[PDB]
């Protein structure tokens, strides 16, 4: 029993079979000036348009990267570097993915003036502050849609409006498209990380959606594919498989999302009924594939090793920073247990899970002093 | 008839084979501490060994890149930005791909000095130039194995005697693995760029080997993978069938190059009979896949158009940086046909392409004034 789809997901089968065609047989390259190039750029195209189509990103452009993490170090660094003229500070969520954090450590090192927005309890971050830090000089503010460890869904909405078209809006969206409603002109993101594996495409291949007129620097420099935006040529069948992934997406999701929530919930009311069990993030503005519980007294490690030599593989998220952001202690951080669920779950799997853990817990319990 | 491998390959079918299961089945993250993640990992370490081993590379490290532009800005920006205490000179060849000189001159722009190393008329670059530039403050040479455009092969092997152990040697083999050998302690490079698709590999990924105690700051930021120099969960399906593609490519590169060699050549024989007919790049010293030629009076760009309506697929490579370095005027440049070869070329493609080639330059030729 599956439980660590936040860490990787299978690919569809079905994006498999479209894919496969464009590996061996229809193999062009899209910029060649011949038919095996002209297939090939339509095939490119028309990916590119079911992706943006899933977001309702008409009023942009989609840029394919080779996954999330490059797509956020585009948004930060190719932004801020292209747009400092305006301003050089930048606001960055406490709780944002190491591949925003880490572009904006390396902007702070560059001169930019980076402010972390702090988190409540639940990992919410404080729109207030953003209200009270925003400046003529902030340029750049990075909020993720939601948050991938501890499933807390962040007031996105709420940020633009505040923002009013000061301040250009990232939204880290790895975690929430095909679980949660994703859309660009609802949200008022200018930027928007899409990961392709996350919705049960290739690994491998991402985008960042560009709202039009907002303007980067491009940071993969080269033959000028992506409109000059991301060089490299073309990977058509990772591409047609992230394509073929939103389309389905599209057609799928709301109904995988209330499966997923069905799921969960059968998880989360059991799991808590362990004594000295806590949920981790919001109970309720919560991704529905998302699960992170800690115990006291066990070590979350031991949690995972155990649960693996049953058959059962999950995830334990210096302990997490965004645990750390909510205000939790070390030893608490350091007890937690992530599940996360996907497409390929079952009823039996969350069976099982339900049955073996309580023992695990109990026999972790049993050896601390 | 396909010739334009060059600009794209076909992935071997048994390379498909080796990569599927890590799709759906195999789909753990490397970095995961479970069975999926523990396979996941084999995959991956195994795989890289499979490319270190076929450029001979264990006395460096393979960095597993989104391919070979990714890479080059790897080893030009990495390598300059972290070494910069040392000197901010550096020379790069006047014939490199865009995925170095883009680079290059974004080094420029941040006050490296770089000086572009010319070429003489077949396209070698000037080793005797590399010798009087070479300065205490010089870091970083890039001079690629072999010119991907025409044909010619590059002295690297004089060149690294030239350095002496002063400045890093990064030496693009994009377009010579497969094809010549590559042998990182023969050639001295310091760093190597490697594409998967141009040994059949899928497209999409691609390394950079890295000798031991050659030190680089990374681009790609985020979560620390590849040991810090390029973060982003792995791609395992791309990764597992580069190194596959790496292990084919070391059992079978000698003979396919040689059956590219007997093909170009009866190309190169017979297209030459073709009044005011001419081959850029080194007759001799050449990649046995590389056919580049031009035609007084014509222009590529209508050659490969007349090609692709009879069902054959070329290239013709602002003319090319490439000719215009090697002393090409406008007219000449815009004249050139380029052939590449592959693995699935046969016999037959070049009968066909023989037979179709002189009556499309005769109809191109009636056109000219
Ligand atoms: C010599 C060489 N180097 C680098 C590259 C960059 O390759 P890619 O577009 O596969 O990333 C190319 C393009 N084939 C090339 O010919
Ligand atoms: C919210 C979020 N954002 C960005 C990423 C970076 O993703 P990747 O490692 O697929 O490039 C991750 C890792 N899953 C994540 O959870
Ligand atoms: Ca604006
Ligand atoms: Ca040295
Ligand atoms: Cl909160
Ligand atoms: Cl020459």
């Amino acid at each position: 029993a599956y439980f660590d789809y936040t860490s990787a997901k299978p690919v569809d089968e079905r994006i498999l079979e479209a894919m496969l065609p464009y590996m061996t047989e229809s193999f062009g390259n899209p910029s060649s000036v011949h038919s095996y190039g002209f297939k090939a750029r339509e095939a490119v195209q028309e990916a590119r348009e079911k992706v943006a189509k899933l977001v309702n990103g008409g009023g942009g452009t989609v840029v394919f990267t080779s996954g999330a993490t490059e797509a956020n170090n585009l948004a930060i660094i190719g932004y801020a570097m292209r747009n400092a003229r305006k301003g050089k500070h930048i606001l960055v969520s406490a709780v944002e993915h190491m591949s925003v954090i880490n572009p904006a450590k390396f902007l702070q090192k560059q001169g930019f003036e980076v402010e972390y927005i702090p988190v409540g309890k639940y990992g919410e971050v404080d729109v207030s502050f953003i209200d009270q830090k925003l400046r003529d000089d902030t340029i750049l503010v990075s909020v993720q849609h939601a948050n991938n460890e501890i499933g807390t869904i962040q007031p996105v909405e709420e940020i633009s409006e505040v923002l009013a078209g000061k301040a250009a809006l990232h939204i880290d969206a790895t975690a929430s498209v095909g679980q949660i409603e994703v859309d660009v002109e609802k949200i008022g993101a200018d930027m928007l990380t899409i990961s392709s594996n996350d919705i049960y495409g290739p690994k491998g291949v991402g985008a960042l959606w560009i709202r039009k007129e907002a303007k980067l620097q491009p940071v993969i420099l080269g033959g000028g594919q992506e409109n000059g935006l991301r060089s490299g040529s073309e990977n058509v069948p990772s591409i047609v498989g992230f394509g073929k992934a939103a389309e389905i997406t599209a057609m799928e999701w709301r109904e995988e999302a209330e499966r997923l929530r069905r799921l969960r919930d059968r998880i989360i009311d059991n799991v808590l009924k362990i004594e000295e069990s806590y949920l981790n993030g919001h109970p309720e503005k919560r991704l529905p594939n998302n699960v992170n519980v800690r115990f006291s007294y066990i070590e979350g490690e031991s949690i995972v090793l155990s649960l693996d030599m049953a058959g059962i593989q999950a995830s334990t998220g210096q302990p997490s920073h965004v645990l750390m952001a909510c205000g939790l202690k070390h030893e608490e951080a350091h007890g937690t247990l992530l599940l996360t669920l996907g497409r390929y779950n079952t009823d039996e799997d969350v069976d099982r899970l339900l049955e073996v853990l309580p023992g695990v817990i109990e026999r972790l319990r049993s050896m601390s002093p």
